């Protein structure tokens, strides 16, 4: 009831890169927030939930037969055709356990979304990997396997209505490239994202993170892309971004669930990707985010490199699921954060009344 959910499974480590041990999508990712949890007490104020393996039923919600087909033979392959494998996409590593590891990461945020739309708890934070956010209905990519924020909106609306307003929030500094894809003819499920872009040269390089992608046919309106250009953006530009864009959008929209594909990789301190947004600024964030769909929130990890600023990010998001007051938050936006803004406003406006 005003309590918060919380997943975490050691079993998620064992998905590994044999060729390259200082890969940045560590075992040790979920570990360090997991650990920063218990130094700061939060552990035990959370309700815990148990991980679970996701079925390829479940799977087949956003993905085809083949895909699951291809990483489920993964588990038997050899090292050689691990290699081979993991070759056929962009940027992805494959061990003996990545499979089952992708598994546990849906299973785990569905049943933290079960546990949210049953009254167990209001709102839940999944420490899971790998991540899930670039995967798409046939493929993998970057570090992602299986869609695990698209397969939770399909799981939500199959254990409530089909037409469930789900809101999916993706903070992570790269573009969901396989969530919008998935949801880009739905008016069921709108994708909001949030990334680093510079005009295609960010990963993954296509123009199809652009703020004039703003949906297919019955879904035209319900794909938000906020994209950054030519700056280290940072707790500023995050907020006008929520304030002029996210917030409004996701009020006329009326969510009964949010997702947020919550990667910490604009982190300040992220290696990857070059941005400066702290933990106090991500605990704003996740305070906005509550005001939404009766405080339905499921916070899922995705991107986020830096070990320290990704434990004490989503750690900083926990604690304000958990009711705790946001923390003291700047200064003027950097000119080309403005000319974003500008231009998914532009984009948007005959989708939305309130940015008209
Ligand atoms: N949420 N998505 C991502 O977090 C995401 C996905 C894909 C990439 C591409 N990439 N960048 N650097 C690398 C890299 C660095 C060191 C060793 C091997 N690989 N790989 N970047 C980020
Ligand atoms: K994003
Ligand atoms: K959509
Ligand atoms: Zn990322």
């Amino acid at each position: 009831s005003p309590i918060t959910g919380l997943v975490y499974d050691q079993r998620m480590m064992l998905h590994h890169n044999m060729w390259d041990s200082h890969h940045p999508e560590l075992p040790q990712r979920i570990s360090r927030i997991f650990s920063r949890h218990e130094e700061l007490r939060l552990l035990s104020r959370c309700h815990r939930i148990p991980a679970r393996l996701a079925t390829e039923e479940e799977l087949a919600l956003c993905h085809s037969s083949k895909h699951i087909s291809i990483i489920k033979s993964s588990e038997h392959m050899k090292p050689r055709d691990l290699n081979r494998l993991g070759d056929e996409y962009n940027s992805i590593f494959i061990s003996n356990e990545s499979y089952t590891c992708a598994l546990l990461a849906a299973g785990s945020c569905f049943n933290s979304a079960q546990a949210i739309l049953t009254g167990q708890v209001r709102n839940a934070v999944a420490i899971v990997r790998p991540p899930g956010h670039h995967a798409e209905k046939d493929t993998a990519c970057g570090f992602c396997f299986f869609n695990t924020a698209a397969l939770t909106a399909r799981y939500a609306q199959s254990i409530t209505r089909e037409s469930l307003r789900v809101l999916i929030v993706d903070w992570d500094v790269h573009h969901g490239n396989g969530t919008q894809h998935i949801f880009e003819e739905d008016d069921s499920v709108l994708y909001i994202s949030l990334h680093r872009y510079e005009d295609g040269a960010f990963f993954p390089n296509s123009e199809d993170a652009n703020y004039d992608k703003v949906g297919l046919g019955k879904g035209r309106g319900y794909n938000v892309n906020i994209p950054w250009n030519g700056g280290k953006m940072g707790d500023p530009e995050y907020m006008a971004a929520f304030h002029h864009l996210v917030m409004p959008i996701a009020r006329e929209f009326a969510p009964e669930l949010v997702l947020v594909s919550a990667g910490f990789d604009a982190a300040r301190g992220d290696p990857l990707g070059g941005f400066q947004v702290t933990p106090e600024g991500y605990a704003h964030l996740t305070h906005q985010l509550m005001s939404l769909a009766a405080g339905r929130v499921l916070i899922i990890l995705e991107g986020g490199y830096n070990l320290t600023s990704i434990s004490e990010s989503m750690s900083m998001c926990t604690s304000m699921l958990l009711g705790d007051s946001p923390p003291s938050l700047l200064t003027p936006l950097k000119t080309s954060a403005t000319v974003s803004i500008n231009n998914v406003l532009r984009a948007h406006a005959p989708f939305w009344s309130s940015l008209r």
